[PDB]
């Protein structure tokens, strides 16, 4: 895809007990068993997933990715093997179903092999069965190698990385025009609007990279709300926090909240010129694309 990228990274994967079934006397008893092989709680509309705890240096709390494929090698019955999943794998149920006949003094061991990507729990990416006979010696599988490759958007280096940002409920990109002899902040279709961000001491920057006023380059919410662009300075106007952990990235859904303003996030809002807003407890979701290549 236009903007990710393939990593590989150790995942945690573990054998639960499953299903258990006894039968101690005679004759031959059937039993019905279902089991649904699968992500738990996936999103049908989405594949990207935010992670809800870490994998590694790579991956934080809140951080956006979609799982490539995962690979678990297990050890039963004193043999090594390994399991292999795709993409399309990974994102589906199935309710695998049928009945296992348990023969006479013997139990029935349905082991569950699962797989934890970073909160991502998918239930029953395996299952293996064991019979043995009671009270008898049984092998207990144990996973010797999980790892998988997960899909992120290309970092977005900081002073360096030249980006746009798109308002993602109205999926427009956010420009600048003049108003009151000022760069002001404006939502609309073209994709010309570059920006780079910057983050000091005292929070995150958004500087124009198409200002028609010299050096008035830093995004800053005035005292009525609407966004204009300042020259660089210490004030907290200015300045904007990111409720995402860094590293920013392609394709990130992230809000602004205003530094100066602690409680004013950055959002769409109709005025009578422009629509880019500083206001009061509300804060919009807007999109971080890496710019692609001019011609020439
Ligand atoms: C994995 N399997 C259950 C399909 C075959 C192996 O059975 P067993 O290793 O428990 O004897
Ligand atoms: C007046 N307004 C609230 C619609 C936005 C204007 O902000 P400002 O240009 O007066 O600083
Ligand atoms: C927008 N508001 C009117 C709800 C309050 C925010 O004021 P401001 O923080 O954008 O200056
Ligand atoms: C006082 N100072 C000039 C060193 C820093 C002031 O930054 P500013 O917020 O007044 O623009
Ligand atoms: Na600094
Ligand atoms: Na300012
Ligand atoms: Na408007």
């Amino acid at each position: 895809a236009e903007g990710y990228e393939q990593i590989e990274v150790d995942v945690v994967a573990v054998w639960k007990e499953g299903y258990v079934y006894e039968n101690r006397g005679s004759t031959s008893v059937d039993q019905k068993i279902t089991i649904t092989k699968g992500m738990k709680n996936v999103n049908s509309e989405t594949r990207t997933v935010t992670a809800t705890h870490s994998i590694g240096s790579t991956i934080s709390t809140g951080d956006a990715f979609e799982i490539g494929s995962v690979e678990v090698s297990y050890s039963h019955s004193h043999e090594e093997s390994q399991v292999s999943m795709t993409e399309t794998e990974v994102y589906e149920s199935k309710v695998i179903e049928h009945t296992i006949t348990i023969p006479p003094t013997s139990k029935f061991t349905r082991w569950q092999l699962n797989a934890d990507v970073g909160g991502a729990d998918i239930e029953y990416m395996y299952l293996i069965d064991e019979v043995t006979p009671i009270g008898g010696t049984q092998s207990i599988p144990q996973v010797i190698t999980s790892r998988a490759k997960i899909i992120v958007g290309r970092q977005i280096i900081l002073g360096k990385t030249e980006i746009r940002i798109k308002h993602a409920e109205r999926k427009e990109y956010m420009t600048v025009v003049s108003r009151k002899s000022w760069p002001a902040a404006t939502l609309g279709h073209s994709k010309l609007f570059k920006f780079v961000l910057y983050e000091d001491w005292g929070g995150f920057r958004i500087k124009t990279l198409n200002t028609m006023y010299s050096g008035y380059e830093y995004a800053y919410s005035s005292d009525q709300g609407g966004i204009y662009f300042d020259q660089g300075t210490d004030n907290p106007k200015q300045r904007w926090a990111i409720n995402k952990s860094l590293p920013l990235r392609h394709g990130d859904v992230v809000t602004f909240m205003n530094k100066y303003f602690t409680r004013s996030g950055l959002c769409y809002d109709d005025g009578p010129a422009t629509n880019v807003y500083c206001l009061d407890k509300r804060e919009d979701k807007w999109i971080l694309e890496v710019v692609g290549l001019v011609p020439r």
